[PDB]
């Protein structure tokens, strides 16, 4: 059972989300990252029980990651249900800055915007190291 | 002297430069990657010195990684001056293709064409250990 689970928008933060696959993984922890180990099966269900397994819930926020969340009242985006499950769980979610504009809460469906009020880590590309040394403080 | 000197372009291939960085030094390779290894003095002296060192020379082709070498005739943009010392030294040139479109050579300056004449790698998101197994079998 996976320590972190490693939730991402392909199209804009699949390379920092690998980055930190690697990082947290030779520090020890098992990660749960979806091209390395969603495998067979209904993958709603599969990742949605993923989350739940995993003590703590990484959300890389690049550049325009919750837009697809906005208007999404009906929870069809996978970014959307994923943090939603990481919420409802109680997880220790960690949120990874790059790039991103915070935008208003009201602008997200209510049932992701607590997601706002969690301490988040700003990537540094000339101090990384010590950037993943502070998502390791932060993870449990 | 470092084995592998990685070029890339800061606003659009930090992430997978790092990325790589990261796993060709857990595969035993020394690498130098400017954030982590470019320490004082005059920067364009070290940086070409930097190149001529390392045997391999691994070239990160993001979203419009040349565009700024095009009619960059007096050769004052970096990555243009570390690929012609790439080519001028006869490294051994390893292009990683991530969303990079190829130009014809004539929107090249001349002294840098001669980059587009070598076995490129194209970055897979879903198959990244093969992806970084294909560059290592590549590298000297």
């Amino acid at each position: 059972t996976p320590d972190v689970f490693i939730s991402y928008r392909r199209n804009s933060g699949s390379q920092l989300a690998s980055l930190l696959k690697v990082h947290l993984q030779l520090h020890g922890f098992s990660v749960f990252i979806d091209v390395e180990k969603l495998e067979a099966g209904k993958f709603e269900d599969k990742l949605i029980q993923s989350v739940m397994g995993a003590r703590n819930f990484v959300l890389v926020l690049s550049p325009g990651a919750l837009d697809k969340c906005m208007q999404d009242h009906d929870c069809k985006d996978w970014v959307h249900k994923e943090i939603v499950t990481a919420l409802s769980c109680g997880k220790n979610i960690v949120p990874i800055i790059d790039g991103f504009e915070w935008p208003e809460p009201q602008v997200l469906p209510e049932d992701m915007q607590a997601v706002l009020t969690f301490n988040g880590i700003k990537w540094s590309h000339e101090y990384q190291e010590a950037t993943i040394e502070k998502i390791i403080r932060f993870l449990q």
